[PDB]
């Protein structure tokens, strides 16, 4: 077991990643920044990034039985740049993504709606993979990020069933009822708030 | 020599300081207690400095003099921090850790969680003072701390927003706006009843 | 109706988006020659969008019309960059590696570090030109870009404090200043012939 | 050797000395502002912060003969939090260090002037450790924080210098005496520099 150059493939990856998530980031400051401008409306709360950790990126690997290498990792694992859009409302989820894929070097590469579509467990989210070109001191990098578009809502919820879930099943089921209730209060009050706000911004 | 009020340009300089300086204590305080208990008590933070406009609006409005000197008397939110928590919870753990630290003071509160608004409105607000060290001379400076869960936060957004119109005009919301109040605060119940059970 | 020019607000604000796509290229840029050769070109960087009350005494100065609609047409530094860079070949790198990306292209080249100009200035200019995806629409917009060293700022920083009073008063120090700015690029110089030798 | 506990004990000290950088970086930047907002100058160019990696902290317990934990380092290495302030001119070195000792919970625990009396090779730059309280969420800590203190010509002699040293000696004594010229020829401009400076702001 001499591969230690596998390793110095995955700092590599680490690097890059991280400069498509800048790219990413500024655009959809852009965006929000001008539709703010134009109709006084904030579409997005706020943005969390990050880079995959290698170790979290090798159990991937793993998990879905692909070769430990980072050329394998660059064509299959689509989430190693990832991005969280958490919005003031509803509506602002589409906003975003149409007025991001307009973009003429953003190029869509995988979407997933759990809005339309709940996960059984209640998980809502829009997810969706685009490329961007990452231009590097002697060579260009054309990178999917992984962007996670939701409601403050939606991402509430996340993050309690992720703390749930991240620790064992057991508990995870002692409150999967409950969860489901909370996720459809969430989903019915943020729909009375939309409704609010469309009426006061016509 | 009319009414050159440059003292008002001095307040913004170092009430902006003593922002910084209570931004510094709860970032330190939030990244402390993930440290030990594994979990973020704060959401995000926001800060503002009260514009010069808003700053003689409400001297007036009170009655006040017209002069930086009683501003820095009578107006206690020249600066203002708002700390989002994720949990109702996190709102009194972030109070307790702030008020036991040895230069702060505490010199006003109002629980409007425990004691709502009419129209539905919830925060925690304490007004502390913090010592700020400048290149000459040390200013002890209030600040006003409005602390509230996310939930909370969004509402007070809204509300906000159909106030700051023709305030007349649309007040036909102020039934609906109240059972969204209740509503986040039904759900915000539910998770920290969750939230609670899962960290002992 | 009189001259509401809003316009200069909207200018301000698209140009802004302008120097955040340029120092996300220049940000990503120095962070990869470091990952590969274990340099940074860039010391720091510094952005400001012309304020509109230099902007329109520049466009008076110029004979030109008092619109946003002029500006955008004969203004090149609404939006500014510079870009401090640690030794004197960083400079053209910095400038290759910009000009090669493909949506970026060049508008005007001012290289005052082989003319120096009378005073002792010394900076490579360059205005580039960089697409800003709005809202709605796409704008691709000039950006002037100011490449120096950390001497050359330096020397810039103390000029421009001289020539910002009373500009006939204090233009004893012009000998003295260009004294400096030779002082310094002998001193770069022997600076940047050592790094050369050490890195190959 | 089961003692995984002592890895534990560094990574606490991580966190801690990462606070008190915070702490000091917070009181630098009132300070340069206030000054400013005075004087019309502000003293400091800009500010680098960084916390000791473990392994060259481990490495300078080993350099010293000290045992390898975290409360020895705690009582014994000054230099786990460092701040780097870097100076327009050569008098608001002093000035800084002036303003800041002046500070009620501010106490000076080492002064090294290499300014006054530089380094056989050159270096110059104004050390001081001193302490500050960090209120965490349980307890107070009272931590030391070494300050480099250095106007912009130091800092740029200072980087060359390491760079070289940190590359064997071999090529460290090439350029030794060239490096001499450097710094005094940096010191010489600088020096007018300031004196143009004071003057002008009389
Ligand atoms: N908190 C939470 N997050 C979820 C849930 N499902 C997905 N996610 C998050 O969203 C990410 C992407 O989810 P998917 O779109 O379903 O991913 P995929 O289609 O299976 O493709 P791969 O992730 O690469 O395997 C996940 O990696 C999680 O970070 C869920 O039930 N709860
Ligand atoms: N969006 C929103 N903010 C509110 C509401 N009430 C208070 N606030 C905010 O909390 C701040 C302080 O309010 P209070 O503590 O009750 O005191 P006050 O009436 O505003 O005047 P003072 O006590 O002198 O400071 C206000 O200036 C607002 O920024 C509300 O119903 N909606
Ligand atoms: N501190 C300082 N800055 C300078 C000097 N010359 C130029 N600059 C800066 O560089 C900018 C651009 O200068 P130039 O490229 O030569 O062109 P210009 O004469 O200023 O007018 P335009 O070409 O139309 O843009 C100036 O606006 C200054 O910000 C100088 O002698 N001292
Ligand atoms: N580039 C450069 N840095 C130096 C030189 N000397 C010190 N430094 C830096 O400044 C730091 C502190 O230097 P000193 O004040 O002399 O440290 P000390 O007194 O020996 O005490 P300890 O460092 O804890 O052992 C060093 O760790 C270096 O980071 C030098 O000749 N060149
Ligand atoms: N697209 C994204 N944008 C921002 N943050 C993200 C993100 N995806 C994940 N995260 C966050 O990154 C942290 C680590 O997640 P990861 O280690 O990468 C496993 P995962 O990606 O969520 O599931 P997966 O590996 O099976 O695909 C989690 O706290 C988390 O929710
Ligand atoms: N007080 C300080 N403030 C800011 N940066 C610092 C600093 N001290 C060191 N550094 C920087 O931190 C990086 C790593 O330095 P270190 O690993 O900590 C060894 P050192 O501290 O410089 O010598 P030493 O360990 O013998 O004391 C170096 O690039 C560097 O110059
Ligand atoms: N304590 C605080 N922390 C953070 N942001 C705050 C804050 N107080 C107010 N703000 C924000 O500042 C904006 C307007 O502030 P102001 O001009 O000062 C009127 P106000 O402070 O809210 O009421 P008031 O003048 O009666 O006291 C609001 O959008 C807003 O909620
Ligand atoms: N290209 C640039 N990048 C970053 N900062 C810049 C910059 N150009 C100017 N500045 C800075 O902006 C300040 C004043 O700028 P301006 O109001 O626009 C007058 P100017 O641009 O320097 O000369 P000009 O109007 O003849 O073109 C100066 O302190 C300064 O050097
Ligand atoms: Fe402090
Ligand atoms: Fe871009
Ligand atoms: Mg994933
Ligand atoms: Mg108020
Ligand atoms: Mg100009
Ligand atoms: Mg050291």
């Amino acid at each position: 077991d001499e591969a230690f150059d596998t390793l110095l493939g995955f700092v590599e990856l680490d690097h890059i990643y991280s400069s498509a998530l800048k790219e990413i980031s500024t655009k959809l400051s852009i965006l929000d920044d001008n539709f703010n401008h134009i109709y006084k409306h904030n579409p997005i709360h706020h943005m969390e990034r990050r880079v995959k950790e290698m170790r979290s990126l090798i159990e991937k690997l793993n998990r879905k039985g692909l070769q430990i290498s980072a050329e394998t990792a660059k064509e299959h694992i689509l989430d190693i740049a990832g991005i969280r859009v958490v919005c003031n409302y509803l509506d602002d989820i589409y906003l975003i993504e149409e007025m991001l894929l307009k973009q003429e070097d953003v190029q869509l590469i995988k979407r997933k709606d759990y809005i339309q579509h709940p996960k059984e467990n209640g998980y809502r989210s829009l997810h969706i993979v685009v490329s961007i070109p990452v231009f590097l001191a002697e060579r260009v990098e054309v990178l999917p990020v992984e962007i996670q578009i939701r409601t403050i809502g939606m991402d509430m919820w996340a993050s309690l069933e992720h703390k749930i879930r991240y620790k064992n099943n057991a508990e995870t089921e002692k409150y999967r009822d409950l969860l489901k209730e909370c996720a459809t209060e969430i989903t019915e009050v943020e729909d009375k708030l939309q409704q609010i706000h469309s009426e006061i911004t016509e």
